[PDB]
C-alpha cells in the first residue's frame, strides 16, 4: 500500500500504517506521526510520507485508538 | 463531508473541496492548500483543515492529479 504522497493516495490505513520513520521529503518537527507501538501521536514528520499530520490533533483523531 | 480533521476523518474529495479559508486549527506558512477554481496547489494552509496538505508535492498528487482527474 502506498505511502509516498507524492507518487499516490493516502488511504486511512497509510496515514496511521506507513512508517513513519521513511525519509520521504523533508523533516519538519512542527508536523506529527503515529506511533503503532505505543498508540500515540508523536512530534515529527517527512512531509511526503503518508504517515506525517498537520497538527497533533489531526493525528489523534486519525490514529489514537481507545 | 467533514472538513474539520480534529473531529473527524478527512474524504479524498475534503482534500481539495474544503474552503481552504476556513480558519481550522493555527495557520501555518508551510503547509500547502489546494484553489479548486485555479486547479492550482498554493502555499499555506490551516492545520486542522482537511484542505491542508503537508507538501506542494502531495498537494499537487492528491488534488491537481488524482482529484481533478476523477472528481465529476
Amino acid at each position: 500500500f502506498n505511502c509516498n504522497k507524492r507518487e499516490g493516495p493516502c488511504s486511512q490505513r497509510s496515514l496511521c500504517e506507513c512508517d513513519p520513520n521513511l525519509q520521504l521529503g523533508r523533516h519538519s518537527d512542527q508536523l506529527w506521526h503515529y506511533n503503532l507501538r505505543t498508540n500515540r501521536c508523536e512530534r515529527g514528520g517527512y512531509r511526503d510520507n503518508c504517515n506525517s499530520h498537520s497538527s497533533s490533533g489531526a493525528c489523534v483523531m486519525a490514529c489514537e485508538r481507545i
